């Protein structure tokens, strides 16, 4: 188990102080907040909790208030005597997920510093895919405890309680071992990140200083019209009543939009052909090929899409607005992918539609403040980029150098033409190929995205290989490596360790193949990213120019600039994310600005 007996409770000033002075000497401690909200804006520190040493951890109490709640040194005088300490980049400090932590403190006026260890992310870069990086699954698995659960002290359902409800015994079992806990497995997982020099400067110059600028992003948030939104709403009913009723003019009676059901007894039955189309999909998309010369598939395929889309966010996204910020605070998850590039929710940002129309209207509604604009910031194909620089390609480097369209240059090699007179359908199958080789698809893949025949495919990619020998060359050692050592690496020496590249099995030593391939230059482009982060949150910290960092998505960073700043601040976004990361890969910054986010992009 785990009783009173093993933790303190501080209730005064005196121990408080102890500790403290114990802690100002103390080589590393843990330190943890607990609060009365998962939400970072608004919720109210409760108490915190610290470990000098594996079994010596304590729970101080400053805002408990259930009916009787003992005496507790006030919040105000606890943070004021804990601030010196929290706020000295020289006290190293152990946590998990540290950047909740950070968020919470900075409620109070307080700079969290000296964010050395992160046990989330010291999980997360010893083996990305080992398995979940939260601190109930690593107790177990490094240290073979399970941990107290917040359900078992607060509860579960509508009738949970907050942290500051329950009595300070029980809430101080479950905060000191979280203490306590992450202390040991930061002993024990420390060591082990220095078996190797790429990991170790990954989490060392990547991922830890990455913390504190997600935490500054996701309490920056983002500015929602929600008028548009729900005007957009609106109309995408007024919209899905019409496509409703086309379909069935198209036929007769009525029916849903449903294929397995609805559809084939329609579409097949007034000719065509049997099967169906799954919503597997992104392969075979059998409404999509008769939408050419076929009317009923084309409006029964734009209607599920604008179904989805209104569901997912013109009805979500208003609802997500902070009444304390009146912003949206989307939550970013630093130890979540696989090959290391950050993933987001409420609201996922990389969901929202980018070569669709619809998707452009969402994005119009991520608008700036008064006298301010959205600031765009994208990395022009950096993956592709990436590629070039890994396959040491001549031809792909230089197409690049001299600002060419790479596309087009690709076609122009690969179906021997004059570059001015590539044509939209190649440009179109050169693309195709090349995007397929980052994620390592099938000469048969890329028939499926294409709609060629197969072995016309396999025609292509023959010619790709010999105008661009260096790729398969890559190619061929990443899956040789791959298979060697069991994972592959980034240019910063980020590691995708892959279990089952020597499987036995077919379709899972596939994809396992697949993975390889890619990890690198994925991989690469996340590390590029997350030290841009850092390089331009350095500059807006230092500097303090009219500018905040707003969003994070794909490739490209968001901000809102002052509108009488906007040239100066973008000459410097541009120069911080195309020259103070990797000076190696061949890189560019396209900046652009708006009203809203739809204009910037
Ligand atoms: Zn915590
Ligand atoms: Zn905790
Ligand atoms: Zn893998």
């Amino acid at each position: 188990m785990i009783s009173y007996d093993n933790y303190v409770t501080i209730l005064d000033e005196e121990t408080l102080k102890a500790w403290i002075a114990k802690l100002e000497k103390a080589p590393v401690f843990a330190f943890d907040t607990e609060t009365d909200s998962l939400d970072n804006i608004s919720a109210n520190l409760v108490g915190l909790s610290f470990a000098i040493e594996p079994g010596v951890a304590a729970y101080i109490p400053v805002a408990h208030d259930y009916l009787d709640a003992p005496d507790q040194i006030s919040r105000e005088r606890a943070l004021e005597l804990l601030k010196p300490l929290l706020e000295d980049e020289k006290a190293l400090k152990v946590g998990q997920n540290l950047k909740y932590d950070r968020g919470i403190l900075a409620n109070y006026g307080i700079e969290l510093r000296g964010i050395a260890f992160d046990t989330m992310l010291e999980s997360y870069i010893l083996n990305s895919v080992a398995g979940r990086h939260d601190m109930d699954s690593l107790a177990e698995r490094w240290l073979k405890h399970k941990t107290i659960t917040f359900e078992e002290i607060a509860g579960k359902g509508k009738n949970q309680l907050t942290f500051n409800q329950i009595a300070l015994e029980e809430a101080g079992r479950y905060a000191a071992e979280d203490a306590d806990v992450t202390l040991q497995l930061h002993l024990k997982m420390w060591p082990d990140l220095q078996k190797h020099k790429g990991p170790l400067n990954v989490f060392e110059n990547i991922e830890m200083p990455l913390v504190p600028v997600l935490s500054r992003i996701e309490r920056n948030g983002v500015k929602i019209d929600p008028k548009v939104l729900h005007n957009h709403s609106e109309e995408l009913t007024l919209r899905l009543a019409e496509l409703e009723k086309k379909a069935h003019e198209i036929a007769g009676e009525e029916f849903n939009l449903s294929s397995t059901k609805q559809l084939q007894t329609i579409l097949f039955e007034k000719q065509g052909i049997k099967p169906l189309k799954k919503t597997p999909s992104t392969s075979e998309e059998v409404l999509e090929e008769l939408a050419l010369d076929y009317p009923l598939p084309k409006v029964i395929l734009e209607y599920r899409g604008l179904a989805k889309l209104k569901s997912t966010y013109t009805d979500k996204l208003p609802l997500m607005i902070n009444p304390k910020t009146g912003r949206v605070h989307t939550s970013y998850h630093q130890a979540v992918t696989a090959t290391g590039r950050l993933s987001s929710t409420d609201p996922n940002l990389q969901n929202i539609p980018v070569r669709n129309e619809e998707g452009r209207r969402i994005r119009q509604a991520f608008i700036a403040p008064e006298d301010y604009v959205i600031v765009s910031a994208d990395y022009s194909q950096i993956e592709l980029r990436i590629m070039a620089h890994l396959s040491r390609d001549k031809g792909l480097l230089t197409a690049f150098a001299e600002g060419k369209d790479i596309h087009r240059a690709t076609a122009a090699e690969v179906f021997g033409l004059p570059l001015e007179t590539v044509t939209s359908e190649q440009r179109r199958s050169a693309k195709a190929i090349n995007f397929g080789l980052i994620y390592g698809m099938s000469a048969f893949g890329l028939a499926r995205q294409l709609n060629i025949p197969r072995k016309e495919a396999q025609k292509y990619m023959d010619l790709y290989f010999e105008r661009y020998p260096g790729v398969l060359e890559y190619m061929e050692r990443t899956r040789a490596q791959a298979k060697e050592q069991g994972y592959v690496e980034t240019l910063d020496g980020r590691r995708l360790y892959l279990p089952d590249i020597k499987s036995s099995n077919g379709a899972r030593r596939a994809a396992a193949e697949r993975a390889a391939i890619n990890a690198p230059m994925q991989g690469t482009a996340a590390d590029i990213i997350k030290r841009a982060m850092i390089a331009v949150d350095a500059w807006l910290q230092a500097e303090q120019p009219r500018v905040r960092m707003i969003m994070q998505v794909h490739d490209e960073l968001v901000f809102e600039v002052h509108k009488d700043d906007v040239d100066a601040v973008a000459k410097q976004i541009h120069q911080l994310m195309e020259n103070c990361t990797r000076l190696d890969v061949p890189l560019l910054v396209e900046v652009g600005s708006g009203e809203n986010w739809d204009q910037a992009h």
